[PDB]
């Protein structure tokens, strides 16, 4: 296929380490067209069966969305190397800790409507995430998330998976929307750690008998409705992507009544001269 380039080892180089999960380690690298002297950031992740691993790959290669990341090239060798675009502020999890107190609400439900867009998109292509979380979504700039680490999951956590997945291994596009209100839950609560204290082999226990995610100290109780809604047992009953799209973009239209947070009417709003400066130094793509 065209989309998906097939790197060769000597056309690019590991520099920096980002950091690992229980599939792959991420690094910072760099590419060097042959036959030029300019070398180009690329992310790399090494993981820890190679024409199945091909064919999952051009399934990847095929997204065309804003807010979801397209895997760009491979190198099948020594060890599964997969090529991507740079993100340089990092995943949206880390984002949100290190700025825990100057992240109004007008981010944090433009973040919750972009999320949804992508895994809308997901569902139209037929795709199923599999491991949707806070870690998952990179960012490109502060006004655009993007969705990341698609399909590594067949190709190779407990606490943000749904029952079904969790007792019969049964991924839909259902169980993403529980995986959804997981992700929405960590960004309202600043990146907390999801049952923190509680073991992982012990929480299909508690989902069975009607324990869910406490409400987090800046949501009101219409944003934790939705939440809760995401995790109902009966996978049927859970929202659509596409109804989570109109929901957090009403809700984006008027941010202070569905979030209390300290001062997010003296936090930094997106600016048009702002957005405009991002855009031609750091994200070009359509919107
Ligand atoms: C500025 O720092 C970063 C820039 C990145 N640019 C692009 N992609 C990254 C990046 C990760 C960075 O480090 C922050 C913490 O690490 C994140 C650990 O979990 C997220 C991993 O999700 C991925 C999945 C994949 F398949 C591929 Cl190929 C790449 C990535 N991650």
């Amino acid at each position: 296929q065209a989309l998906l380039r097939i790197l060769k080892e000597t056309e690019f180089k590991k520099i920096k380490v980002l950091g690992s999960g229980a599939f792959g380690t991420v690094y910072k690298g760099l590419w060097i067209p042959e036959g030029e002297k300019v070398k180009i950031p690329v992310a790399i992740k090494e993981l820890r069966a190679n024409k199945e691993i091909l064919d999952e790959a051009y399934v990847m290669a095929s997204v065309d969305n804003p807010h979801v990341c397209r895997l760009l090239g491979i190198c099948l060798t020594s060890t599964v190397q997969l090529i991507m675009q740079l993100m340089p502020f990092g995943c949206l999890l880390d984002y949100v800790r290190e700025h825990k107190d100057n992240i109004g609400s007008q981010y944090l439900l433009n973040w919750c409507v972009q999320i949804a867009k992508g895994m809308n998109y997901l569902e139209d292509r037929r795709l199923v995430h599999r491991d949707l979380a806070a870690r998952n979504v990179l960012v490109k700039t502060p006004q655009h998330v993007k969705i990341t680490d698609f399909g590594l999951a067949k190709l190779l956590p407990i606490k943000w998976m749904a029952l079904e997945s969790i007792l019969h291994r049964i991924y839909t596009h259902q169980s993403d929307v529980w995986s959804y209100g997981v992700t929405v839950w960590e960004l309202m609560t600043f990146g907390s750690k999801p049952y923190d204290g509680i073991p992982a082999s012990e929480i299909s226990s508690i989902l069975e008998k009607g324990e869910r995610l406490p409400q987090p100290p800046i949501c009101t109780i219409d944003v934790y409705m939705i939440m809760r809604k995401c995790w109902m047992i009966d996978a049927d009953s859970r929202p659509k992507f596409r109804e989570l799209i109109i929901e957090f973009s009403k809700m984006a239209r008027d941010p202070q009544r569905y979030l209390v947070i300290q001062g997010d009417e003296r936090m930094h709003l997106p600016s048009p001269t702002d957005s405009n400066f991002y855009r031609a130094l750091m994200d070009e793509e359509d919107m």
